[PDB]
């Protein structure tokens, strides 16, 4: 199986796999059962921004979600990611719909990763517009770029309606080196902005930012509640 | 008095104010009595690098010191810096000597600060060479730039010998805005490289990176063990 570290913006409460009974943000370490959650005050039709950071001295993964002029939600978890992840990884975003649905529109995505050895290596990307044929992104499943230059992670109809039972992802083309033998310290920071809309009072299922093995693929069975990240709910 | 947050590279153990009995790195929050220390494997005559980071969601200040090919030392402390510090600050480096002494040579210094509001603001500087008349630095006390483009925080003789009972600092000219009312998240990262040499088996006293009120000045009495940061040892 893949090795997965994610931050979930989870809009649909699946109590049976341990979601709290409200939309929330989560830190996912090699499971869909979030190590740490916080109440997400979901605003449909409103553009949101998520920021994520981590470094290897502090060993705390953190995320904050907000909407313009509105309050913020934060989530943190103490974890040494270089004991969890392999040295080389790819970074990406995922989303799903299920029985219920929502547009999973990414308007922009940026990412910075640094590696210092005791003897600096660096990668940075930002997309504020996605191109119609994004050579620097590996698009998986249902994911596509639209005419407005937005990245849609899940299916929508020509008229704009989201569809159910969809899974999509986008990975940055280049692998990222997150730890080394002579390494002193590593860190990363990521930002995206997103637009989720639904014709459902209980929109579903959510969006993640994730880091994984370089050859990561959409696992069979990973639909709806599993956010296109895990083959099961263990 | 000033409001002070620092990371100390402390070479001289003053047990009476709570130093451990070995060189160490420390997180100083509004006292010289470090909230968190770690054993510093001091290497005199060897160039070292220190990296420091923090963000306001994670609320963990961290630092790591190393020398080329040699092992690392890390220190961390959970602290919400925006409850400790004022909104506007200046950043700087300090050093001292006392009865014992050491060169306190800074070879390079860099700093990045970010502020995001829910509606990004940014500052970055790096010096890999300091100029002979550094208009972008506020030099305090004994601090000067030499002909090699290094920043010497404390007195040295023309022949290169460090002198005792010296205090010096360098602040970045521009104030930094670290928190706001509508702010979502703030972070900073700082790096310097340093060269400490001594004709003493017990070199003294150390170097800090620090953040403080914008009108910060060398406090009277702040010499030797107080690292040019605090008027007393409380
Ligand atoms: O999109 C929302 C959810 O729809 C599905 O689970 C269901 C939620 N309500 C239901 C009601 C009936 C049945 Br049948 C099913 Cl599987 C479900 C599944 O696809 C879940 O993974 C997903 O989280
Ligand atoms: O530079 C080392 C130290 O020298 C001084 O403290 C002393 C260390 N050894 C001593 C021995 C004698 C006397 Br007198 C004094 Cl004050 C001291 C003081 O200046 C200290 O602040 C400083 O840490
Ligand atoms: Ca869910
Ligand atoms: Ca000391
Ligand atoms: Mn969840
Ligand atoms: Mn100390």
């Amino acid at each position: 199986a893949d090795t997965i570290v994610a931050v979930e913006l989870d809009s649909y409460p699946n109590t049976d796999i341990g979601d709290p009974n409200y939309p929330h943000i989560g830190i996912d370490i090699k499971s869909i059962r979030s190590k740490s959650t916080a109440r997400w005050n979901m605003q449909t039709g409103k553009v949101g921004t998520v920021h994520i950071s981590y470094n290897s001295v502090a060993k705390r993964l953190s995320a904050v979600v907000s909407y313009s002029g509105s309050s913020s939600t934060t989530v943190s978890y103490d974890v040494d990611l270089n004991n969890v992840l392999p040295e080389w990884v790819r970074v990406g975003l995922s989303a799903t719909t299920g029985l219920y649905k929502e547009t999973n529109t990414i308007l922009s995505w940026s990412f910075t990763s640094k590696l210092k050895t005791n003897s600096e290596n660096s990668l940075h990307f930002s997309f504020h517009k996605f191109s119609q044929n994004p050579k620097d992104l590996i698009l998986q499943g249902d994911a596509f770029t639209d005419s407005d230059g937005n990245l849609q992670l899940t299916k929508v109809s020509s008229s704009g309606d989201p569809q159910g039972n969809s899974v999509g992802r986008a990975l940055f083309y280049a692998p990222v080196h997150i730890w080394e033998k002579s390494a002193v310290v590593a860190s990363f920071d990521a930002t995206f902005t997103f637009l989720i809309k639904s014709p459902d009072r209980e929109p579903a299922d959510g969006i993640t930012f994730f880091i994984a093995n370089t050859d990561t693929s959409i696992p069979s069975g990973s639909g709806g509640r599993l956010l296109g990240l895990f083959p099961d709910a263990n």
